[PDB]
Parts: C-alpha cells; structure tokens; sequence
C-alpha cells in the first residue's frame, strides 16, 4: 500500500492556483500525499497535477468520484492517469461494470483505483448507506484494494474495515470541519483526509502539526 | 429548453481538433451540445467558451456531480463560470447534495439536470432500485430537468410518469448502447447521441439519418 506520511492526506480544494500552491507548500513537511479534486482541477486545469508534482514531493490522488457508464469511465481514467495522477477515486453505486472499467485502465496504466463505498455527509443516509455493505463486498470481489469511507460515522467505518479486511487500504474524509475525530478515525482508517481545517486555517502548517500531535501515539 | 431536432450531441472525443471539426460537421442539425469529462479533462474547461464562440450552441456540462454539498457547490460554480448553461447531477448522494447544485444554478442563471437512472447494465445493481425515490426527491426539490435511460423505455416511461409532462427529460443510450431514437422520444423531450454520430465515417450523414428516422416527431 502507499506509504502516507503521518497518516494525513491534504484535501486541496482551494480554487485559486496561487493559494493552493502556497498552502500546500506550507504543509509540505508534514504531508507527502495530496488529494486533488474537481474544485481545483475545474478552476485551474489538469496541468495543476503536473505543477504539484514539480513543486512538491507529493503523491496525487485524483478525487473525481467517477460515476459514469463503463465506456466513459475508461476515458476519464485514461485522461487522469495521463496527467500524472497516482490514483483515482471511483463511485461504486453505478455498479460492477463501471468499477471494472476503471480497474482495467488502472491495471493497464500502472496506477490505482480507490473505491468510495459510503459518504460522510447527511444525505448519504438516503440511498448510499443502504447499499454500502454490498458495494464494499462488490469491491472485494472485484479485487479492489483501496477504499474510501466516512469519518463521521465510526460504526459504519468499522464495518467497512471488517468487510475489506486488514490488508486493504482505507482512507477517510470528514475529519475536522465535518466533525470527525482524527484519533477515533485512525482506529479503522489507514489515513485521514483533511481539507478545510488545514487550508482555511490562519496557519495551515500549525493546523497540520496540531492534528499530527493529536495522533502522535498512532 | 428548446433543443433543435430533439437531438443533443454527446461530444466525448478527447482531441480538440476532432471535437471542433466533428461538431462543426453537424452544426446545421443541432444547437445543444453535451460536454463531459472526457473532453474537458483532455482539453480544459476553456473548451466550453470555445464551443460557444464557434457554434453558439447551448452547453450541458455532463459532470455527474456526486460529492458532498460543500464540494458540489464549488464544482457547479467552476462549471458555470466556464460558461455551461446546465449541469448534470447524480441524485444517489441525496437531497442536500442536489440542493447545493440547485443553489448555485439559481444564483448564476443556469439549470440543473437530475440523473435518476442510468443506461448501462450496472445500473441494475443499485441505481434501479432507488430510481423512483430519486425522481420523487427531484420533484420535492423542485427539479424541472431530468435524465433517464434510452436502453430501458419502460423505466424511462415510469420516470416521465413521476415527473409529469411539464418537466424536461433527456435520454442517453441511443444508438451505440442499443436505444432507438423514435421509441425514446415517446417519453423523452430529447435524445442524447454520442458514438453513433462522432465515430461515424460521415457524422453529418449520421445525424441526418437519425433525424430522418424521427422526422414525424419533429
Ligand atoms: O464522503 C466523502 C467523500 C469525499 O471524497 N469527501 C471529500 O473529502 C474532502 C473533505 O474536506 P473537508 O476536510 O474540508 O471537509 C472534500 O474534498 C470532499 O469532497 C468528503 O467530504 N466526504
Ligand atoms: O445513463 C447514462 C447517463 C449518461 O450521462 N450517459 C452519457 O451519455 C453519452 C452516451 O454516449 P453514446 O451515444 O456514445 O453511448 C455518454 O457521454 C455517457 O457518458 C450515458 O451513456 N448513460
């Protein structure tokens, strides 16, 4: 599995290149893994991945929540890996063929798929929560090795870890701004994803250092 | 929304030259283009303004938005900043996530389309069982624009039943995936067509043919 420094992944959702670069640079000593999503990519272009690689010693996880038909998912993964992403996050709710499409491109291209089985926000309760156990098991059957699950529902994060087993890699958003606790989350997740707590802080570096101090024993 | 010839071009070519040439080749037949991540992640969001400059077409950004409310808001804002007239949003992540999109669309004078059900085989696993509830959620939220599958006309008909004749319904899965233009237009206001046109030896003839086959529905 990827070796995530300090078990901490920056969710860089600032939408301005200068600010994104400043904040990421400021926390570079604490984090070697950066999640880049559509807020930043749709604002600055896919070349932002190349710039982060150039500027920082950071792995890039493209948080694109890929959720189309198999043919389109393939194209999305190809474009994303071509741009230099190490990994891509894919939704499971569109079903097995759509996930396999992504797995096949990632295998061909030497990169990784993360499967999002369940989400951290209130709305996830309406439809996603009821499908989550089956989406996770589908992931296991398809040979998915990397997963995303919510820090805001520890009971459910724990179940997800059970389903995927200890060998699978699990990262978890919803820490800080959404109410998730770093320590409690790391009982089950390999790494926490943190965005606003860090990138909106007056001192992002102090914010990251503080999160890390709070989980030192882990 | 008044779509010329009830025909929306799914421009999923991933080269700017080809995308512009092929769209130019069929310009006389369409005034509405669906641009998705395959083109955008390959050529950048500036391509949307380029299409408006070259063709004057309306642009539907097919981004399958499927994140938490806070991120969805950012995605919609970036998308409408780029000149999209409309954006397509998944309903599966729940009501708060859709409302986030509705908020930005209202603020910038744009439209949200709710994807209630998909056209590919994997849609059967999780999406189909939630589809009617997602459609009702759309109605509850005041959504007026919907997307449903050509490949399952009985399910497309049910979606039309739920949302009423006043709602606007567009439908992909025509041609390449097996859907029939005329049958689809029994229920959808417009059909979405990608490969059958853009991979055609002669895209203009392809579009002309499709239109010929539905000429009594125009
Ligand atoms: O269930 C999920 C899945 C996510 O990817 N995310 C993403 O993780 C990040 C959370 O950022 P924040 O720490 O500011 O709440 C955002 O990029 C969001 O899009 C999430 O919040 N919940
Ligand atoms: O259920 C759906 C929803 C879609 O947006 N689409 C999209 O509609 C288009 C279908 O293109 P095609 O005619 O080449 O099958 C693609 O852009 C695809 O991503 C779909 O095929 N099925």
């Amino acid at each position: 599995v990827m070796d995530v420094m300090n078990r901490l992944i920056l969710a860089m959702d600032l939408m301005n290149r200068d600010d994104a670069l400043r904040v990421t640079g400021e926390v570079r000593e604490y984090i070697d893994t950066v999640k880049i999503g559509y807020p930043l990519v749709l604002s600055e272009g896919m070349d932002i991945i190349a710039e982060f690689r150039k500027r920082f010693g950071c792995r890039i996880i493209a948080d694109f929540k890929v959720a189309d038909i198999p043919e389109t998912n393939e194209k999305i993964c190809r474009a994303t890996f071509k741009a230099g992403a190490d990994a891509i996050i894919v939704h499971g709710f569109p079903g097995a063929d759509s996930v396999r499409a992504c797995l096949n491109v990632a295998e061909e291209m030497g990169r990784e798929v993360f499967l999002l089985t369940e989400m951290s926000h209130p709305g996830a309760e309406m439809f996603i929560q009821g499908a989550a156990d089956e989406i996770a098991r589908m992931g296991v059957d398809l040979g998915v090795k990397n997963y995303v699950g919510p820090s805001t529902a520890p009971e459910r994060l724990s179940r997800l870890r059970e389903i995927i087993g200890q060998d699978s890699f699990l990262i978890s958003p919803g820490v800080g701004a959404q109410g998730g606790d770093p320590g409690e989350t790391l009982r089950f997740a390999d790494a926490i994803i943190v965005g606003r707590s860090i990138y909106l802080a007056d001192n992002p570096a102090a914010a990251a250092a503080g999160i890390i101090e709070s989980i030192k024993d882990l």
